[PDB]
């Protein structure tokens, strides 16, 4: 099995979770936070500067600072994800893979 750099992030059917990214160092100017697909390589929500903002329902809505806020889960509620971060001039900074999964117990 080829093994993933991604964290397994759970949820039980109709619940709040945030897709949140590490405490990791700025220097001088950063603002995009991209939240994608894995198995179809796809930008479902992402955020910048009032300049090309995917942002849809409260269900998958990503917070502006740099953060994310599922609002009521369910199974067709959730995805597979990858973040990609860019600065002010969208230059790709910090890049990791992710999974909203649901709970069987």
């Amino acid at each position: 099995k080829e093994i993933t750099n991604a964290l397994e992030t759970w949820g039980a059917l109709g619940q709040d979770i945030n897709l949140d990214i590490p405490s990791f160092q700025m220097s001088d100017d950063i603002d995009d936070i991209k939240w994608e697909k894995t198995s179809d390589k796809k930008k479902i929500a992402q955020f910048r500067k009032e300049k090309e903002t995917f942002k849809e329902k409260d269900t998958y809505k990503l917070f502006k600072n740099g953060t994310l806020k599922i609002k009521h889960l369910k199974t067709d509620d959730q995805d597979i994800y990858k973040v990609s971060i860019y600065d002010t001039k969208g230059k790709n900074v910090l890049e990791k893979i992710f999974d909203l999964k649901i709970q069987e117990r």
